[PDB]
Formats: C-alpha cells, structure tokens, sequence
C-alpha cells in the first residue's frame, strides 16, 4: 500500500497525507512553485550560476511555500547524466554526479523543511515539450518503463506525492486537421494512440502498481474532440495542458482517489489570448473561461484539481496587463477555493514568465509577490 508508511490519496476533492502506522489522516494543501531546469542540458534546476540551492529552498520556503514541482526529462533521470552551467564555489556540496543526486537531494532538503514534491516528466527531448509522450525514436512503452524506474528511486522520498504524468499534451497543428493527423494529443476522439485520456489511463495503472501510495496527476490538453471544443466559445483556445473539457464525458479511468487533474493556465505573457481584450471582456470575462476549461472538474464534478502551473509577472519585463491577469486569478482562487497550486516559476528566466524573482537571482518581484501569497494567506 505504501513502502514509505505514508499513502497519499483524494478525498472528496481534498488531498489527503495519511501516516499508516500511527492512523493519522491528514488534509493538506499544495502552495507550490515550479523549480524548473531539471527538463534541461544543463541538467539542473536554473539560477545556480549565481547561488546556493537551499539558499534557494530556504529562501522558497520561507516565502510560505510547501511543495516544489520539478520537471524533468529523460536523460535527468538515467545515472551519468552531468549537469552544466553552475557555479561550484559556491555550491561545492554534491561532488561528481548524477543530476538525478542533485535532484535527489534537492528532494531531500525540501522535505527536511516539510515540502512537498510533485515529480513532472517534462520533455522525452532536452530541447522542447513534445506534444506527445512518444515520439520516432521514443516509444511509449519506453516512457512509460522510464515511469516505472522512475518510480522506483523516488518512490521512497516520503514528500514526493505522486506523477505529473506527461507535461503539457498540445497540438502542432490546427483543427480540424489536429484531431485525426496523428501529430498532436486529443481527448475523447477515439484513437487509443492519440487520447491523453486513454493514454494517462495505461501510463498511471503502470505507476500504481510500482508507487501504489502515491497520486496521479494528469494535465489537459490543448484540443479534445471537435464536439467538445465547438462546445463553447473559448473551446479552441485554450493552453497546453490547460483543456479539460473533455473530463465530463471522458473521464480517465483511474480510481477516483488516487486522480487529481492538473491543468495549466496563463496570462498575457506567454501568449497574447484574444479574450485577454477589453473589447472581448478582458478581465471580467475570465471567470467563466477558467471554469469552462477547467474548474468545473473541481466545482461541478467534485475531483481533485491542481494548478500545475501558473505565473508571469504583474510587470514590466513586459506587458502590464498581465497584473490586471495574475489578480483577478487569485482573486479566482480564493472565491472558489482553489488552494493547490505550483507557480511557475520560482526561474527569473523564463523568457515568457520570469521567476517568482528576479534576475539578479536575488530579489523577488515584491507585488507580482504580495498578490500571491494572499491565496496562502
Ligand atoms: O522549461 C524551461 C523553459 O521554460 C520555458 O517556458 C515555456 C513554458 O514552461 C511552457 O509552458 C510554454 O508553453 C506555451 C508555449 O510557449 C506557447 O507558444 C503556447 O501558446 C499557445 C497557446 O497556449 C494556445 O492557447 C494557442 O491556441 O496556441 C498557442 C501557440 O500558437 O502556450 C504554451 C503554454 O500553454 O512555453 C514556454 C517557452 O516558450 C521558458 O521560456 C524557458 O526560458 C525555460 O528554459
């Protein structure tokens, strides 16, 4: 049920951290960042060449944060992998390894300071987010083994809750074309070999049975089916891993409390949405939107949902309305209790979103911050 002695699971649509010796059940929320680098050459979380690690966890933690989540991708995880681009007189701890230790490690300290971890298969390639999780010379079946032993090493870290099973499904094409041309995700089309649905389903059984104890995330896509998207207004546009429209009719079929959907959603940074536009709506209009992509799954259907991943910068690295955008989310949030989240990203250089920070890997952005911590509150 649990090598560890600790069993995650859902309840109602709360995460719960049950301790199975001493019978302790314990309700718990996830107010995470993403602390990414791991999906990369250089093989390491980000912002090293200028500090210390748990300068960066101490510092995370006592911003008032839990959890982590940290995307990797294939190499990270198999053993001589070196990491690049870091500055060892500063970080002289870890001598002569596998950026899987880095990362173990990594682990290790974030639990020491009661941080919870979400492990995220980021990229097959340490180039860019496939839109699938398989690819020419990458088979699912060996994803899916990767999961396993994957599964295995991290499975005993007793602050590690489960799988972020693939990171962000997307198309690379568009609809109706996208649906049927086998290059991108879909979600109740049909096609067992193109449904994130069917596909999280043969991906998360093969997880339970090595990591029973630990909880399945599984994101949206971009497109589902034609009849679900047509379905309503904003259905084509929303963001990778972000669409869980299709979660009603088709639901993954997972047991229910080992299941947590994950979505994705940002703001004007990343990409500029059309109803990010006054003339559309913007910003009134995003209620409704984030309900229909995905926050019904939690306040209609009743599931577990996380935000997996969420961020940018109330700012001026660019655009401004992006403020108008990160408030009203959290506004969002808190209305409808939406507690569980992963920031991203806690890296100021995410050329599209910046850190929870700033470049001089230093100093955070004091408002784009105070704004989120109204959520933890
Ligand atoms: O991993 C480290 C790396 O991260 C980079 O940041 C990534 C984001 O993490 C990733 O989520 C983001 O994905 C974007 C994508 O870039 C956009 O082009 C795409 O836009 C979509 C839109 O979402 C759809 O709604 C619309 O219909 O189509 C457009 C595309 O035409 O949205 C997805 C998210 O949903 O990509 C970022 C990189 O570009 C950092 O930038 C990098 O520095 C870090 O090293």
């Amino acid at each position: 049920q649990t090598p560890t002695g600790i069993y995650y699971e859902v309840r109602g649509d709360t995460i719960y951290m049950i301790n199975v010796t001493s019978g302790e059940e314990t309700p718990i929320h996830l107010f995470g960042v993403n602390w990414f680098g791991f999906e990369t050459p250089n093989h390491v979380v980000h912002g090293l060449w200028k500090r210390n690690w748990e300068d960066m966890l101490l510092q995370i933690k006592s911003l008032g944060f839990n959890a982590i989540r940290l995307p990797f991708c294939t190499e990270s995880v198999k053993p001589g992998t070196q990491p690049i681009g870091i500055d060892y007189s500063k970080n002289p701890d870890l001598r002569g390894l596998d950026s899987l230790q880095i990362m173990e490690k990594i682990i290790k300290k974030a639990g020491d300071l009661g941080i919870f971890v979400l492990l995220d298969y980021h990229r097959i390639g340490c180039t860019h987010i496939e839109p699938l999780w398989y690819t020419e010379d990458f088979s699912e079946e060996d994803f899916i083994n990767t999961w396993i032993e994957v599964a295995k090493r991290f499975g005993k870290y007793w602050n590690v809750i489960g799988a972020d099973l693939k990171n962000e499904p997307h198309s690379v094409t568009s609809p109706p074309a996208a649906y049927t041309d086998g290059t991108g995700a879909t979600w109740g089309m049909g096609n067992p070999a193109t449904d994130w649905n069917l596909a999280a389903e043969r991906i998360g059984k093969a997880i339970l049975k090595v990591a029973p104890h630990w909880l399945i995330f599984v994101e949206g896509t971009q497109f589902t089916n034609p009849k679900t998207d047509s379905s309503y207004k904003w259905g084509y546009n929303a963001w990778w891993g972000g669409n869980l429209m299709a979660v009603k009719d088709y639901p993954v079929n997972l047991p229910r409390n080992k299941l947590v959907y994950s979505p994705h959603v940002y703001g004007p940074d990343v990409y500029n949405q059309p109803y990010f536009g006054p003339a559309k709506g913007f910003p009134d209009n995003l209620p409704d939107i984030w309900y229909h992509h995905f926050g019904y799954v939690k306040l209609e259907l009743g599931y577990s949902v996380v935000i997996g991943a969420f961020g940018g910068k109330y700012g001026h690295g660019g655009d401004p309305r992006d403020v108008i955008w990160q408030n009203k989310l959290v506004d969002w949030m808190i209305e409808n209790k939406f507690c569980d989240f992963f920031y991203w990203s806690w890296n100021p250089d995410s050329g599209d979103t910046g850190g929870i920070l700033q470049d001089d890997w230093t100093t955070i952005w004091e408002d784009k911050y105070n704004n989120l911590k109204r959520l933890m509150d």
